[PDB]
């Protein structure tokens, strides 16, 4: 279940999903939510070539 | 750059992308992102 995850577990789970999605498709380290935005944008860009 | 976005701008941007994905294929934005990433991954397997 998603809502039972702690905030830190939710971040980890998001990152794991991003890694899987990447297998398919000054300086500042990114947070999970920042990485999620990039990954969602990448997924949308690819899907829009095939769908709707 | 993505790090220039405030937390509100980041959340708003994430929900905008999720909305766009919903058209193609309670909770916080990060929870919604997890759901949307799982759904997008499942759909992208046929386009790898």
């Amino acid at each position: 279940d998603i809502t039972e995850l702690s905030e830190i577990e939710l971040e980890a789970s998001v990152l794991q999903e991003i890694e899987a999605l990447e297998k398919l498709i000054k300086e500042q380290s990114l947070s999970a939510l920042q990485r999620a935005l990039i990954a969602l944008k990448d997924a949308r860009s690819k899907l829009e070539k095939y769908e709707t």
